[PDB]
């Protein structure tokens, strides 16, 4: 308990910690009913205890600003600690200081305009595989699970976008690695002193099996991100280059086909949305013209809609940086050790930032009114020089798979479908039915 | 084994290691013997493993300044990692990089040359003190342990030097802290990973009765070196006070007696030697005066005894640094986390550096030879901003011990004395058996 006296001390306010626990307790509601309710409770500022782990969440924009941008290189570098992860320590979301710096730099031009520019005329391929998938489940009178052919749709984007391996992913055979993206972190919180125990046991979060289904896959392309990998700081190992493949796997998949379901139940209990939307999308696009890399930037209620959805549901909920010595941000001391935690559900949340903030309104991101947003109370890919770097690829992509989709297709809620959703009352942000909608061709 | 890998990779010589164990075998012989087979073996440069903890051994005088030395604050800041500590992490010994820092900048004020001049006055009453305990042993004809003597003696300084507390310690009552300097550690190098364990238990090397002994202690004198702190970076805490104070009673106490013991068999076996230091020792100080601080510092023969009975036997025996960044010293890649050892007891005994090494000769140390010793290769008190901070103070204790007492008696060897002396074949520098002598008064 030794540090549970912490920021009693600080004077900084918060529910008091069980020994041993801490207050994890409070996480049967999940992080974000747990995060709202404290932003009412204390305020501005206040800590808690993932165990024996003091956790300080901020919410004032300025002393965000000062962890993610301004004191990110200097205190702030580093993510709370995870494990065990075996070789995924090299991955670039885990790594830390000077070996995340090395990967930063000679990952970033993997994401340039650029380089997104070459991946568009590719990646709409796999939208028309999209529709003809979706025309079969579609012209019978059968709900769609959306993170089905969704998460098939993101699985065919990913395996292309930084290899060049093409499947239709419902081929159903030779190297669909849904063994990869197939409780016990429960007690990472209570037993962090475990992680080191669990590190020599060669114990990951995915078997052995699954990280040498790729780690072979790799060396066969001896014979996109695979090639600028052996084509660049010291040069990228071959195995630091199995491990970023990896992160890029989980992110391109798992967060795609996610926040596309959530667009798609917003547009469907929304209906002027949805065909507000499909007017934009017909008159940048005639006689359903492919979209292409500019034409996808000049769609404003695409992006509006797109940006709102995030705010509802940041798939991260949390942002969090490690305070690696003593600080002093504008005018708190941080003790070293804290972890520091920016709640960005709870701030996309607030109404004291948003008016009817449960409501979905794509106007708030108006050109006319975007204006009056703050850009570290909205951070869905965070911010600094470790926010998202897969940003810009991400929002391509999910934008490439909508306009294709409500070219063709008009979705209406059906008896099945879970209204108002509910989200995941566990710990990754997920609905807690699946989203199924109907769908009737244009 | 993953980690077993690292010295084949880099080229670099050791011994083969075996599964989780690594080298730690060879230890068996002690540290001292696997570091002089190694050095003989391999050469100038040697890796070995604790464990899966890769050590590289460097005897190149160049390299052991760029560690020690030039590159400390930027890469070799810290040592080993010693658990489990609880509080005592908060030691200047123990402590890392800023916390190092400031706990270095304001403790190093304690041993100048002017509050060491202060402390002479002092320390001269104990002086006393083991003559007169002496002259009862010696009166008898009855052998004398060194280290019992000479530890009742060095516990009578290091209480009085930092606080005020003085004790007979022949008293045998209220306040021997006997507790305190009172195999397990076989296990800190196969499990490392238990270390975050066990630090969750408070389980210490010492009890909590022992370290509530002194806890306690610290705060009576709110009513020296504890004057000095609550009188000094942010300010002393009262804890880390206390840390400090436990450091330099384990400092002063072990190796004040040990040296002195070591010393002692020198003189004792070297009946030579013992005449010409008592002769210098009547010189300087006629009909038996009182040792002083300019009057130690003026007496060469004695500073020779101690130094080149320094290099037969540095209880240290090795230098330790974390590297705690890719590094590449003096044209050798180092890797992070690789542990950076400086063997000095096989340094101290090495032919190519000392003719005879084996061979107790002061004249080694001659203002006429002293010329021809590399301070990089004779470090008993370490060397760059992490050497022993009590080196000045260690030095004038041992030596206002022995001007009293070869003032006042001989030293011969009896038939119960180990001749040749045998080092502890255990960790710590220490002998087989005690040291027992002969004493007779002049
Ligand atoms: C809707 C889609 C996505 C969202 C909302 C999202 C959001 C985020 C957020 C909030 C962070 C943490 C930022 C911070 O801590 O300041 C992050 C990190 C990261 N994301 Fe994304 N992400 C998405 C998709 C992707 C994709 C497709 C990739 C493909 C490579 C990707 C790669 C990464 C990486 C590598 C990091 C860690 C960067 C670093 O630590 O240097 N993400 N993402
Ligand atoms: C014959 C007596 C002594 C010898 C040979 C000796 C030797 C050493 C050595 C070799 C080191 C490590 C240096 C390095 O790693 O570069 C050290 C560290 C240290 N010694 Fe001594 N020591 C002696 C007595 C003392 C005494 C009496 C004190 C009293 C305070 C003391 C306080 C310290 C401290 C605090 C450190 C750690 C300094 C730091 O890490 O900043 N030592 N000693
Ligand atoms: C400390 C705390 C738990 C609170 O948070 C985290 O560490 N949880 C994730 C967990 S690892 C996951 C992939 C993985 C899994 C096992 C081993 C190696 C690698 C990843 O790499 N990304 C997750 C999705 C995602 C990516 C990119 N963009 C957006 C979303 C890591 C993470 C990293 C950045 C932001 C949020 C979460
Ligand atoms: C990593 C490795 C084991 C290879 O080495 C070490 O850590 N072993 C010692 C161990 S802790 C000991 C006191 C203590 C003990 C338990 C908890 C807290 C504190 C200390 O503080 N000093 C030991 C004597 C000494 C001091 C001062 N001067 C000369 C000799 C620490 C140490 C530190 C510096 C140099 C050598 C050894």
């Amino acid at each position: 308990t030794h540090s549970h006296g912490l920021f009693k001390k600080l004077g900084i306010p918060g529910p008091t910690p069980l020994p041993f626990l801490g207050n994890i307790l409070s996480y049967h509601k999940g992080f974000c009913m747990f995060d709202m309710e404290c932003h009412k409770k204390y305020g501005k500022v206040w800590g808690f205890y993932d165990g024996q782990q003091p956790v300080l969440a901020i919410t004032d924009p300025d002393m965000i600003k000062t962890v993610l941008v301004k004191e990110c290189y200097s205190v702030f570098t580093n993510r709370r600690p995870f494990g065990p992860v075996g070789f995924m320590k090299s991955a670039i979301s885990i790594a830390e200081d000077e070996e995340w710096k090395r990967l930063r730099s000679l990952l970033s031009p993997t994401f340039t305009s650029g380089k997104l520019k070459e991946m568009v005329p590719i990646i709409a391929q796999y939208g028309d595989v999209l529709v003809r998938n979706l025309r079969r489940e579609a012209e019978t009178g059968k709900p769609v699970t959306l993170k089905d052919v969704f998460g098939a749709y993101s699985m065919d984007v990913i395996t292309s976008t930084s290899f060049g391996v093409n499947i239709d992913s419902l081929n159903n055979p030779q190297d669909p690695f849904v063994e990869n993206t197939k409780p016990f972190f429960l007690s990472i919180t209570v037993f962090p002193f475990l992680i080191p125990i669990l590190e020599v046991l060669n114990i990951c979060v995915f078997p052995r099996e699954v990280t040498n289904f790729l780690r072979k896959s790799v060396k066969r392309m001896k014979e996109d991100f695979l090639q600028l990998m052996i084509d660049s700081h010291k040069a990228l190992s071959d195995l630091e280059l199995v491990a970023q493949s990896i992160i890029f796997i989980f992110a391109g998949y798992e967060t795609t086909s996610s926040v596309l379901s959530f667009i798609m139940y917003e547009l469907a209990t929304h209906p002027d949305v949805q065909q507000k939307l499909q007017e934009e999308i017909d008159a940048v696009l005639p006689n359903k013209a492919p979209p292409t890399y500019d034409t996808v930037l000049q769609m404003e209620y695409l992006d509006m809609v797109v940006n709102e959805t995030l705010r509802l549901f940041p798939i991260a909920m949390r942002l969090e940086r490690v305070c690696k010595k003593d600080v002093e941000i504008n005018g708190m001391f941080i003790p070293k050790g804290v972890v520091v935690m920016i709640p960005s559900y709870a701030l996309h949340r607030d109404p004291k930032y948003w008016t009817e903030p449960e409501k979905f309104l794509p106007e708030r991101f108006s050109k006319k009114n975007k204006d009056n947003i703050d850009p570290y109370i909205y951070t869905p890919f965070g911010s600094g020089p470790r926010n998202c770097i897969g940003m810009r690829f991400a929002l391509m992509n999910m934008k490439l798979a909508l306009i294709r989709v409500l070219q063709n297709f008009s979705f209406k809620p059906c008896k099945e479908t879970q209204i108002p959703l509910k989200l995941s009352l566990g710990g990754l942000l997920q609905p807690e039915k699946p989203v199924v909608l109907k769908v009737e061709s244009r």
